[PDB]
């Protein structure tokens, strides 16, 4: 079909910790494939697993500039998960002319508890060390499992990027699309730029899903009844027009992992996704 068959082509792009493609397995679980069906040119893009949200954002708009400057089509439809929320809004921010739509998936705009909570590690401890140190490895096997690189891996500069008090300092800098209030609405489009935004409310959906145990546990660092993916919250992440904030999704099952183990009384992430690049070709993007 044409479902999905937007004029702009659709950019992926991925969040901490994040990958393309690593020997067959996408981290955008059987999303490309189901985009592409009804019509959709897909661009699965690679960014810096661990760095801020700028060094992060700079590599996606390279990448942009390379994809507008050789398929021959003036803007693009970039939709992020988690960092790749902030890493979007970079880019929609600095060059809003290459840019028809920024789109966040469970993305902590305005902080992650879970990243706020590693706070409690003293500045320059030997906790820190070790913390950054395992993280700066295991981002650096996921970037040779994925390009063949090690790549530059800061840990430090993603919890920063990802804690409520830098996310309120990149928010400051690039605030297009942030609601002004605690837990409401963005602006719909700034600058040429239509920003939309989703996220889940269940950190638990599959007991057959290996992540579900880290996401539940992860997901007590959110007190107050604060309602979470299991290191999002469904307030941080706003951005533009909210779709639903309330799916019945992990943050996992937001990119339709692990392997498409997800929640049988919710409908597929996959769906979500064809709805959405739909909704984009129906605004005549
Ligand atoms: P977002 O970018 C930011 C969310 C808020 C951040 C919390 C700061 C916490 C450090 O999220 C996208 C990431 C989620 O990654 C994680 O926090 N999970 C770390 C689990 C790790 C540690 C223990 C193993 C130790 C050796 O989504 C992903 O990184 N990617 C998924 C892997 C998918 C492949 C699945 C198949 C696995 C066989
Ligand atoms: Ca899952």
């Amino acid at each position: 079909s044409t479902y999905t068959q937007t004029k702009y082509p659709i950019v992926l792009a991925h969040g901490m910790l994040g990958f393309d493609n690593i020997l067959g397995v996408d981290y955008w679980f059987g999303i490309p494939s189901a985009l592409r069906r009804d019509g959709a040119q897909v661009y699965v893009t690679e960014v810096s697993q661990l760095d801020t949200s700028e060094v992060r954002g700079e590599q996606l708009l390279q990448q942009v500039e390379e994809i507008v400057a050789l398929s021959g089509q003036p803007k693009v439809n970039l939709i992020g998960h988690s960092h790749g929320g902030p890493t979007i809004r970079y880019v929609a921010a600095v060059r809003p002319d290459l840019i028809a739509s920024a789109t966040s998936v469970g993305a902590p705009h305005k902080g992650s508890d879970t990243a706020d909570f590693l706070r409690q590690i003293p500045p320059g401890s030997a906790g820190e060390a070790v913390l950054s140190g395992l993280v700066n490895s295991l981002g650096a096997l996921i970037s040779f499992l994925s390009s063949g690189s090690t790549g530059t891996q800061n840990s430090l500069g993603s919890l920063e990027s990802l804690n409520s008090e830098g996310a309120a300092r990149f928010n400051a800098k690039y605030p297009q699309g942030i609601p002004t209030s605690a837990c409401g609405e963005g602006a719909y489009k700034v600058n040429g730029v239509s920003y939309y935004s989703w996220s889940g409310s269940s950190p638990l959906t599959n007991f057959l899903d290996p992540s579900d145990a880290f996401l539940g546990a992860s997901s007590l660092t959110f007190k107050n009844g604060t309602a979470n993916d299991g290191l999002v919250g469904t307030c941080s992440s706003h951005l533009g027009m909210v779709i639903r904030d309330n799916y019945r999704m992990n943050h996992l099952d937001e990119v339709n992992q692990v392997f498409g183990l997800t929640s049988l009384f919710e409908t597929s992430p996959v769906s979500v996704y064809r709805q959405h690049a739909n909704r984009l070709k129906n605004a005549s993007l």
